[PDB]
């Protein structure tokens, strides 16, 4: 959510910044609804005042009454109707305001799509192979460790069953990422719900615009009106909402959180084969709750935390600053890490690191204050993959493959694999 | 599913064994539907034969035809109607047969409920405290590590947010269990889908009788008729279904599988406070696919594997043989492990270990064969908690608490906690 006062005082300037994302704000419709809202607000608050007054006239008459009793019930009918009308108009203005993406930061290059994104840095040298490169799918079949057909039988398409040593390697990856961020990077570990409510989804921006990208659960019989849940598309959703309706002491900031969770999404034709696009995938998420003036330094730090995973694993990658047209809804500034994928002869996204500014903090009412201060202010929120675990397994398998199909275990993972050097 | 031939040849003996579970099989209704089914089966298969014959009369006439063309379309109408009627009757017989629980094994003591269960063994001596025992909820609040209120905000009741060192301890527990079973007990590790289809749920016995105990997901827009899924209530569901529609070589048995997953259930008034009853909980599951003659020896072995977790963690427990009236739907024989819970002054279930016999194997069409053999036979299936991770955390916190609220880390977990001796 954008600052309502910023929409009221600078709508054409807001519209101009949003135009860079390819988003067209309907200033006229929004203005026409807001002008009508002010008329109905006055009518309603006048009705509220007259009802409260005639109610008080009854209280002093019933102590010192049917003609006044009928008048208060007639006024009560009219006010309830007036409030219902105003609330429908408020919901309509809300539907527009909550579908507005975040204003891009001035650091963000202007562009229409992913082809306009700018490479910032590059690390490592993609390996030169002495044999024909096998993809992770072929390697998974050779070890009998990645079974797509069994997952179609159990569930359907875009699911996988991992078996044996490759399942153990996938686990070792998540353990290594969690230990790195909690031991070296200052993140606190968390176990979170994998099902969340509507308030949580509005808070981080999945609602109202991206309901179709979620798996929704039908309400429970014994919880009929309180269990309309959705599976989390990322640990960012429950972790960021931990500060919803909180006033944090500024001395307690930054709040750095990490979690390892399955991620459920329903986004065809693109990446039909393998682990790249899945309905369920594991991801080690990093979330930072910071002071408004520290968010840009925190973005650089958190991106470096995700880069450290790829460097210790010895996986060559490139760092890309996303353009205005390729950014996600909540982001004001994003860096993507793209890992070398040998069988695809290109770099593929493995992490997305964002500064959300006060966008989710406004929706959530997540505030901070210095003990002295007469008023609070909204915090800033940041989130980044450190990393997507299935895509790391793809990168690891393809980059560490041996001529016979054996997978060399990266040195940093060997302590997590009981010192094992090769799979197979 | 029970053997259909066993219901046809010994219905009163089947009914008598089921009576011990408190289940009343309607032999009369089942017999009346089956007698009618045989009448409709003859009528239909006669219509099939006459349609196939008159179709063949057209093929030889169109080479050597309207009076015969009208006759085949009239017969086609009648057969489609006859098949539709028969299929409705088959579905009705199926609804009864698929709601029949498993026949108890003769080893199982006869009883009505949990008060008729028999203690087999006991291990360890419950600790005597020099202070008032705090429950895990109070201990969680003291460390700031178990937050129920934040989970209500994120989702609703029967969810938890674990923060910091207690979240790390919960993870260390699951890592220790997985390593024990894969390194010492001969189980192969697996990554499974946490959403499953209707076939999978029928296969392990959740369907048709326990749909209300599940969280169901609404179908996806782009997968309208193939995505009616439910969240898994246990890793037993996807793991056991891995052998659905398979013919296994008997030399490849036993197939021993393990997985660590969240478990989603919707079962009020009982265990309102804490981690004992939750909508989401982690569990390390053990599944065995064995030869029919090895299932009873496998039950003893798998129960010992779950006991080994509690012994290495130094958690006193009791082993209980469940009576006929306290067994779960699929089980023919079950042992429950009940861990000492200091704040409750009793033993509480932490594991349920079952021999399912050929019940799920029949539903799934999971078979085995010796290379010589002219026919196959159904395998046996077994499943057991090694263990429920949230309930292990309860047991660990309460049994290892210090006077000031500090949690002593059990010796076997110290390598999984970087050598840390105490939380706090
Ligand atoms: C398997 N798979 C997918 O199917 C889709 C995405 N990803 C990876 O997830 C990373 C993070 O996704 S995101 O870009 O939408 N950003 C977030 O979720 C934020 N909370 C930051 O993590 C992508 O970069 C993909 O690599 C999959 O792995
Ligand atoms: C948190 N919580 C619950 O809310 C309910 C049960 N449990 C534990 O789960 C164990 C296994 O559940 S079961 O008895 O239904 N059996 C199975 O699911 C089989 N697949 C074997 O694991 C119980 O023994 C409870 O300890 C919870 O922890
Ligand atoms: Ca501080
Ligand atoms: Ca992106
Ligand atoms: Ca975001
Ligand atoms: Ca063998
Ligand atoms: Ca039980
Ligand atoms: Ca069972």
């Amino acid at each position: 959510m954008l600052d309502p006062n910023l929409l009221r005082t600078e709508p054409d300037a807001v519209a101009e910044k949003l135009a860079r994302r390819g988003f067209k704000l309907d200033v006229d419709k929004l203005r026409a609804l807001e002008e009508r809202r002010k008329v109905l607000q006055v009518q309603t608050e006048n009705l509220q005042a007259e009802r409260n007054s005639r109610s008080k006239s009854i209280g002093q008459a019933k102590a010192r009454i049917e003609p006044l009793r009928l008048e208060v019930n007639k006024l009560g009918e009219q006010l309830d109707a007036a409030k219902s009308e105003l609330e429908t108009l408020l919901a309509e203005i809300r539907d527009i305001a909550l579908a507005i993406p975040n204003i891009p930061h001035d650091d963000v290059p202007v562009g229409r799509d992913e082809n306009d994104n700018v490479e910032v840095s590059r690390w490592g040298t993609p390996r030169q192979f002495d044999f024909e490169v096998r993809d992770h799918v072929t390697l998974g079949e050779m070890h009998g460790g990645l079974d797509f057909a069994a997952a179609v039988k159990l569930t359907g398409s875009r699911f996988v069953v991992m078996k044996g040593q490759l399942a153990r390697l996938h686990r070792a990856l998540a353990q290594f990422m969690l230990d790195l961020h909690t031991e070296q990077h200052g993140y606190s570990e968390n176990y979170v719900p994998y099902l969340v409510n509507q308030d949580t989804l509005y808070g981080t921006g999945q609602l109202p615009k991206f309901a179709g990208d979620l798996f929704h659960t039908r309400p429970l019989e014994e919880e009929a009106d309180s269990s309309n849940y959705a599976l989390i598309p990322t640990a960012e959703v429950p972790l960021t909402n931990l500060v919803r309706d909180e006033i944090i002491d500024e001395d307690d900031l930054p709040i750095k959180m990490t979690a390892h969770t399955p991620c459920f999404r329903s986004e065809y034709g693109r990446d039909t084969r393998g682990l790249i696009r899945m309905h369920q995938f594991d991801k080690v998420e990093m979330v930072q709750i910071v002071r408004p003036e520290d968010s840009m330094a925190a973005l650089e730090e958190m991106t470096g935390h995700a880069e450290k995973v790829l460097q210790l694993l010895g996986l060559p990658y490139r760092k890309v600053a996303l353009c205005t047209g390729d950014m996600g809804f909540s982001a004001c500034k994003t860096y993507d890490l793209e890992v070398w994928v040998p069988a695809q002869n290109t770099y593929r996204e493995i992490s997305s690191c964002s500064n959300v500014w006060d966008f989710q903090a406004r929706r959530m009412q997540a505030r901070c204050r210095s003990k002295s201060d007469k008023k609070t202010r909204l915090v800033h929120t940041l989130n980044g993959s450190g990393l997507a675990v299935g895509r790391t397994l793809v990168a690891l398998m393809e980059n560490y493959q041996q001529a016979d199909g054996r997978i060399e275990i990266p040195e940093v993972l060997r302590p997590y694999m009981r010192g094992l050097e090769y799979i197979g």
